[PDB]
């Protein structure tokens, strides 16, 4: 019934280009094409081309919430493991401004979804620093992938606003369910405890200002320093 909205902006091409131009299978040419809106309800095996690449995905229902009593603290989880491992509706990706994959979590992600999310990624002109652009997970356990391109250095508002991009595109095309990474933390430099504070802050907003549109909030930190640091400050 709905177009969704694939970016929170408003509006090299040789690299976009040349991926472009790789061949496909007709198995793999068949999943690109299905459209955006259907990813999140497909059956997903019907596909000949598809699979998923985590051997055992992480469900909401394995996710121990941070405080089921509380009306917003029942929506947040924290997991101990890399934001890839969550089968949700969207996880977030901290890209850069080119968003045509790179190292770590970026890289990382890539790997598991396959050479199609690339390909998506290549349909577009890039991210601009605050924004999100929306994907297919491809062979991701999530169905969507939501690519964010954070501030290098400390800036508040910035971050800030990374974190209204992606979770006014959830709220708008109905995704429930949405995996976070720690963006513009360790190599980007913002420091870890302000930019944790920023994500649980933002989060907790829209918690508060709609509730009966998210289920889950999830706090995936593959590092210890990262979940220590989100483990003390939610509760």
């Amino acid at each position: 019934p709905f177009e969704f909205v694939t970016y929170s902006g408003e509006e090299s091409s040789p690299t976009r280009t040349r991926i472009l131009s790789a061949a496909l299978s007709p198995a793999e040419r068949a999943i690109f094409d299905v459209p955006i809106e259907k990813w999140l309800s497909i059956d997903r095996s019907s596909l000949s081309g598809w699979k998923c690449a985590v051997p055992r995905p992480v469900t909401i229902e394995q996710l121990r919430p941070v405080d089921p009593s509380d009306a917003i603290l029942r929506h947040i989880a924290l997991y101990r493991g890399p934001v890839t491992d969550l089968q949700l509706d969207a996880i977030v990706n901290a890209a850069n401004t080119r968003c045509l994959g790179g190292g770590g979590v970026d890289g990382a992600i890539h790997r598991v979804a396959g050479p199609l999310l690339l390909r998506e990624c290549a349909t577009f002109n890039g991210c601009q620093t605050g924004e999100c652009r929306l994907t297919k997970g491809y062979q991701l356990p999530a169905r969507y992938v939501l690519h964010t391109v954070g501030p290098v250095g400390e800036r508040p508002d910035m971050l800030r606003k990374c974190y209204r991009s992606i979770l006014s595109l959830a709220l708008k095309n109905g995704l429930r369910s949405i995996g976070f990474c720690c963006v513009s933390t360790g190599v980007y430099g913002y420091p870890l405890l302000p930019a944790t504070r920023i994500a649980l802050g933002e989060t907790r907003k829209f918690l508060e200002e709609h509730g009966g549109a998210l289920d889950m909030c999830c706090f995936a930190c593959f590092q210890e320093d990262e979940y220590k640091t989100y483990e003390k400050c939610v509760g």
